[PDB]
């Protein structure tokens, strides 16, 4: 494989890859400059891959040890890949700020998206960069954040309400609300690789900074939260039938719309385990 | 005979017996009043009829005082203003401020009378910048701790509302000519105790200059509000004749607007500052 032809959609988050056939393995040269497109642009798309879920298992593999979610229905005879049918019986629940399974010791580092059935319109998917909204950041309040350790809970994006409809889903819940309690993460993490700053709190599972008082704490998230919703801090994707997003879930967040419905959507998805997440001057 | 001193609180405010203002206090009553002042931020003495020259007379001993350019003043005492409210006239101080933040040398305190008073309401209650910020977690006062802040006249007193006449709309504008916005730190460190406080009021401060917009409308919105919170005050209920000495540099008051259509009429006295400065 020659070289990648690499396309940023945007000065911080944003890039759109080609010439990277995605249904037969790739050389280590290809892989490299991919890897570090990832790790440079934090989420890039490739189109026109119509893969089936072994081939997106493989390549996710390729990166690290991949994770089994806890409730999310999977591909069939392939466990580590989720599928995300959404219709009337089972609406979207990814239209949110977050960051994939931050309630784990080690949050996945990467994920593979694949869209494979598509509404007419919307369904639109954003991702924000963790780093940028960080060097946004004026110096003071950098120096607040940065040291500060913030809680990570299941049930915040998964509550007993919602996964009553039967036992049978009601019991998956119960199980996978005991393998994982609520854990720390900083505020502020430096990535493994790259060794740059960026804020580690997502909306969807952080409930409180367990650092600074109750409400100082609501009033901290209460900013984060909206901090990272700044345009510039992000890249927005329309969907197009068979299409690959690779991004990096140590130093981002993405938002799935809902406003397809009653249409329906399907996509699958792989995700890559990580490290500890870990904060460094 | 030693002034007898009532904490109303463990943080602010004490109620004082034995002195009798209507007569000059002798040097061990007047430094245990000065003490009581600086300690409790806030004290009040009950069954004081003075009169305008024995108020200004008291408080000539605590620094020098300020004559007002409008507000009315007392009989033949301009040290001593007026502050008459109803129907015709009512209350506008029912907002947590800290008095004239606005202008390089906020007033170090001031001494209240209680003339006139409606037969209930108009309670006026003090909250401690230094029980705030000491209720702050580290982090927190790590970060607030050498910020500075805007303090603006017209963030009180808001264009929108004095465009009625032409006339007072240029009145107005002159006003925020002789009084442009300026700076402070976000954490006093009191002239005498040394002791650090929070030192912004949604009267007058707009913002911290030291972060982002956005940061600063976070920072205040939350300050706003841990400010207000019952264990950082001391309400009190009037009674003819009370007297409210407070030390307007480490403090914040309310005055209820609850009373009208009844009068009420209170004499002030206003303390000169010297420039607030925050010192690690
Ligand atoms: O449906 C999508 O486009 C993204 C869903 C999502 O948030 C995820 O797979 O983690
Ligand atoms: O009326 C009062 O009791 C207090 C009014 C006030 O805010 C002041 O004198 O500074
Ligand atoms: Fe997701
Ligand atoms: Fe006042």
């Amino acid at each position: 494989s020659e070289r990648l032809s690499i396309t940023p959609l945007g000065p911080y988050i944003g890039a759109q890859i080609s010439g990277a056939d995605l249904t037969r393995p790739l050389s280590d040269n290809q892989f490299e400059q991919l890897y570090h497109a990832v790790l440079r642009h934090q989420v890039v798309f490739l189109r026109d891959q119509a893969i089936t879920p072994q081939q997106q298992r493989a390549l996710a593999q390729r990166f690290g040890e991949l994770h089994i979610h806890p409730v999310y229905p999977h591909a069939e005879g392939v466990d580590e890949i989720i599928v995300l049918d959404t219709h009337n019986d089972n609406p979207p629940d990814n239209d949110n700020w977050h960051t994939d399974v931050t309630f784990i010791e080690t949050p996945p580092a990467g994920a593979i998206l694949a869209a494979k059935e598509l509404p007419s319109t919307g369904g639109d998917t954003l991702w924000t960069s963790g780093i940028a909204a960080y060097e946004a950041l004026s110096v003071p309040f950098r120096q607040l954040l940065s040291g500060l350790r913030a809680e990570h809970d299941f049930r915040k994006s998964f509550p007993e309400y919602k996964y009553r409809k039967t036992e049978e889903e009601h019991q998956r819940w119960r199980e996978a609300v005991a393998k994982n309690p609520p854990l720390l993460h900083p505020v502020v993490r430096t990535h493994p690789v790259s060794g740059k700053q960026a804020l580690f709190v997502n909306e969807g599972f952080t409930t409180r900074i367990v650092d600074v008082s109750e409400k100082e704490s609501e009033a901290l998230l209460s900013f984060l939260f909206a901090h990272i919703t700044k345009p510039e801090f992000q890249v927005r994707w329309r969907w197009q039938p068979n299409d690959i997003a690779i991004w990096d879930n140590r130093v981002t967040q993405h938002y799935a719309n809902a406003d397809y419905l009653p249409q329906r959507r399907i996509m699958h998805r792989a995700t890559i385990l990580g490290d500890k997440p870990f904060y460094r001057a």
